[PDB]
């Protein structure tokens, strides 16, 4: 008779009732996520900041070493040259 | 019956929207989790890269005050040997 009708009536309510509670469930996790992508969006921008920091004190203490080498240089030649001087103190022309 | 049949033909209307919802977010919810681990993974890549440069930076500093030992040895031997030098 028309039980078979009552059937897929309850049926439908019931699958729509379903689909309901798993669509919210499933934004609700949605927004979970881009809440998590969120978070981590900050950590990359603040490692960014950090590494750029670092990134330019490296290129700076570069420039230093090259400075404090030539200055070392400079410092051993003055050193050298006095050296020779003392070597060279009693050289003279003989012929 | 005909109570039932435009009841059914609506209530699966309601289904297939609702299915249709819940596809997209879904595939919206497996973007977003694309989209957080892409992030975290470029959070590795950035600790790393800022551990080795902060590693460089100590490396860097060692030499330089290694340098500047070198320089003020230097300077003192040259002014002793300087004021030996004619006094």
């Amino acid at each position: 008779a028309c039980r078979d009708g009552l059937r897929a009536q309850a049926e439908c309510r019931n699958t729509t009732h379903l689909l309901q509670r798993q669509l919210t469930r499933t934004q609700d996790s949605l927004l979970q996520a881009e809440t998590q992508a969120n978070s981590c969006n900050l950590t990359v921008v603040t490692l960014q900041e950090s590494l750029e920091k670092k990134v330019s004190q490296a290129l700076e203490q570069q420039a230093r070493i090259k400075e404090l080498e030539n200055e070392v240089t400079k410092l051993n030649q003055e050193l050298e040259n006095l050296r020779i001087q003392k070597e060279t103190s009693s050289t003279v022309q003989v012929n």
